[PDB]
């Protein structure tokens, strides 16, 4: 049922991200979080994070900075609440996919937001592995930004790399 | 005749797995199970499990999560109904082949489904050997996932290894 | 000599496909068929099918629906008359190449025509392998159409897949 | 709040640039600078530079030479005060966008003003990269001016290129 | 030196094409031909054909039918005298560029003249490739003429296509 | 120090290639040559050839035929003066990279210049291996030119291949 | 000396195979044959067959069907003229290496040509061993073609296997 | 404790090698050296050399020439200070692994740097065995470079082989 | 001292065989011969033949046909000059070891060269025992070649067996 419920949520949230309906994106992502919460399985976490990813990618394509921010905050919270390394790794992969799409589209706000959430996951996780993976996310985004000629995103990635390297 | 019958079933089920026709995959796999049931030989069990494997591998290549799930449930049932250790070992090898193909293709759902069936075979078998073989399946899938850079599958394999090690 | 003769035919037919000269495309493709007929070798069949492919690809690029249709009918007839599995497989590869080029160009008529000939080759061949290969052609065309954002072609491929799956 | 504050500033400054209200454009741009100053974040710098860009682009469309000058001086000061390479790069992109719009509109004063600020950013930055980027700005403006038949702007770009090449 | 000599010729011929000075265009193009003749290199042929192209394009923009005709006759002669396939291909590209500019400008005489020279290059070359390339020139000119709503040029291109297809 | 010196030279030469400053490109490339000369190491040769490559690639992107010519003459001289096979191979790779970039950009002059230097390296080297590598350069440039639809470059590559094959 | 002579021949023939120079490939391979003829040793036969192999492999990589055909005809003639089983076995190994490279490259003509020469060696040799080895060549080529997904080559290998099995 | 200390060093140094932070890579590698120094065991030497290897491999993958150089200098110093043949052999294996990774990645600087350190280990060791092993390193790198088509690295390996063979 | 001298020679010759340095292999093997000559003992002959064997084995592993040939010629000369049956038997064992290693490595040239030297030792020795031992060498090489699937070497061994059997 959760899959079908998450399907409803995904549909509504994606359409809201396409239209600039921040209120509806916020409400639907909160429901994805609650479904993951209520289900108590990694499979539900995975599905919810996939919904969050799809919403954020659509938002990144549209210049919908609010929806990217809302979605990645919910990925961060799913990573906080799940209590597993797998959820943290999956959240970082969501952040990477969103940031890469943003870099391709000239969406500098979404690159900034995504990389800040990568930094926050590394800061809160307190594992060496999460720091390493966050640096790998930053490198992937830098590579894409160089390829696309997105100088703002190259600079943002360098800034976040420096911050992780100084503060981790 | 069974071979030719299983040949028909294989053809139809593989084509259904390629097209996302969950209803037809389900029906055809049920018929493979029934043929193994009616034949009453290990050779028929072997052939049916090979059909199941081929269907699940094709599904794993295509992102057809439903068909992978349906196929591996039928492998599990063939392992339950056959009453031989050989059938259990063959079912575990099917699960390994499917999970390895899934790991190569980035099919994280199919890796999860396959490893869960490995865990269920170990849980239901109540033999030390089945636990050992299931752990060997998990290791093979982990190795492949590391080789392919499929971090989701590495994490899933670690999770299932931990579960078998805690609960077996 | 046949190669040089097929060279003449190719030149004239391609130029006719570029110009919307249906009458000349028809006449030249009939001569390619007759050369394959007169030669009585697989090498001549291969060469004639390559000529047919080149003509149909050029037609697909130009929106020349008549020439795509004429060319693929001649591929079908070469597959009917040759009496070999190799000719049938080569004809299906011609159909795939044409349909893929059409999908890339927004040529929905040519996608429809090509996939209908794939279906007819599967229907007339009466082999399991031809059905499997035709389904593989449909999948390749679907993949390309998704990649290019050609929703008409995605839908056409789904329709033909369904038909093969129901009627084969 | 800053975003909303910068929103107010943007609204007032753009309307002032449309009306030839130099005094109000000056006052509002000073407030954008002060908001960036008070906030102490790169995100605030980015937002303030976007406001400056929008004001200068509107001014360039209207023949409002004073407002283009005022706006680009504030971009220069934001680049001076921020203490980051990212702010310098963003300021140069503002200058490029304004100069390109000016070239399209026959606004030779705004092209001159913009390219002079590019030159000043390169002169003050003391980095090779800023010189390279400034030359890239000049090239982009030259390209646009050639495309639009704006011979004054082509000549101005050549003059500034020569100056950077002699003096850098 | 030839480059500088061809530079002088280009300057004088372009200015003559702008002013309707048929006598001077004729004399200067004859000198470009003679320079290519005297130099005995492909590089000189390339440069002379570029001069011819620039003169003919300027003429096509101005309604200077005489100068387009004179220039394309000299391209034809350079293609005749050079003894290389490369010169023939370059001459056909000159003809295409001139015909495309003419189609954009409503210069129906220049389209006719250019396409007739394409036809003559195909007729005199006696290679299949030159016929194919000439047909490609006609298609490019047809495409441009359709885009610009130049019905005379669409009709002329169709006429020349038909002639090449009947007589080649 | 040489690296930093070559860094200065690179910066100045690239900027000169972007601006059409033939005199400065010439002077800076002469200094790269002299640095390689003074250093007396293969590492210095490698670095100087990399500078030459970067300058020529930038020139090829800009239509700066003079700078491509100047740069490749200096690569040729570095290959002449170094006295090693490694320097000759590196010079040929520079020529290939420049010619490939030129083919992608429609820069037919730069393709011609580059392939002529490949031919001169093969002519002067008097080794079979240099002839083979030069032919491989021509093939790579032909492949790229076919891919990009740069018929002038395809023809030029064929001409140079023929010359090497006749005269080597 | 022969080695050095065969070295010259190899160099010229390989370069000709890379360039589509059928006339030169033909002439050089005839000279390899004549050197083997004049030398009267198995070592010279071995060296000549190695030259032939290298030429045919390069041709197979390039789509040079003429050169593959010419080269394998010369291997066949060396097998005919040498009067030893060793020469026949070496010729069959040449054919296998060429056909395998062709299968890897999608060069269906070269697979066909190579397998036809395997068939002709088996037909002319009149030994059981040559038939067995030819069938082993066909199997090796089939295996490679299956591995690479070269369905044309799989079908061609099956056809030739059938022919050897029916007619040997 | 040393293992955990070397773990910290490894983490920081690898992340620094990924980011182009030469200063931090230098500092961390100096600490690995000092830990090996302070510990006074072969096990500590082995662990430190493994850290150095991991850092240099990551650097070689990233184009971080400075970090490869710094790391291999520290391997050389560990080989100098340890006073055992085992440390020298382990240092040479580090150099080989780094050079092989560099050859695979097109990192010609890192191949050069690595092979120069192999040469220096052979020069300083004054044992026949170290010369033999260094030649084996060069051969392994040559083999890999040939396999990957890295002609620069093949040439560099040949140069270093020649130098060892002349000067050892 | 001779042992140490032969040690130097071995080191230099092996390294030369690894690098393709035919001139140095030739010179060093000549010195091994001269040491055996100067020493006048069977122990020196044994040591020199062991050096020759090691050099030839290394060459056979590397595809260094020249060095295998040079080394086995020196074994032949040591067998000619020593004046003892023991030296002849030891030379034949060297030839066998080299040919066996070559058979394992696919080094058909080295198998041919080695077996030809076995034949020459049998031809020059004029003893029945040397013929018998040479036939035993050929059998050992045939056995190894069959085991490794080296059909060229099997055929070469059969040829040499036939020659010894006809001509001995």
């Amino acid at each position: 049922d959760e899959r079908r419920e998450l399907e409803k949520v995904a549909v509504k949230a994606i359409m809201a991200a396409m239209l600039g309906n921040t209120d509806e994106v916020r409400e639907q992502l909160q429901r994805a979080l609650e479904i993951a919460r209520e289900s108590g399985t990694l499979l539900a976490v995975v599905l919810a994070l996939e919904v969050v990813a799809r919403v954020a990618i659509e938002a990144a394509r549209k210049g919908n900075t609010d929806a990217v921010r809302e979605a990645l905050e919910v990925a961060l919270e799913i990573a906080r609440e799940s209590g597993t390394k797998v959820a943290v790794v999956l959240a970082l992969e969501v952040v990477a996919r969103v940031a890469i799409e943003a870099a391709r589209r000239g969406n500098v706000l979404a690159v900034i937001l995504a990389l800040e959430v990568a930094l926050e996951i590394a800061r809160e996780s307190g594992t060496e592995e999460a720091a390493l993976l966050a640096v790998e996310v930053v490198v992937r985004v830098s590579d894409e930004a160089k390829k696309q000629g997105n100088a703002v995103a190259v600079a943002v990635a360098e800034q976040v790399a420096k911050k992780i390297l100084e503060e981790s």
